[PDB]
């Protein structure tokens, strides 16, 4: 069960932008964007989940 959660309804998306907003997600990884993280929530098949905002 996801404690935390983004807005990945719209995804997936082609290109995101590169902006520097980091989420760390539940596999251990600094996502340098939300749009990068929920590319890789789709790509996951949703086994991706966020951990917390923020760096990891």
């Amino acid at each position: 069960l996801a404690a935390v959660s983004v807005d990945c309804s719209e995804y997936p998306k082609p290109a995101c932008t590169m902006e520097y907003r980091p989420l760390c997600g539940s596999d251990n990884k600094t996502y340098g964007n939300k749009c990068n993280f929920c590319n890789a929530v789709v790509e996951s098949n949703g086994t991706l989940t966020l951990s917390h905002f923020g760096k990891c």
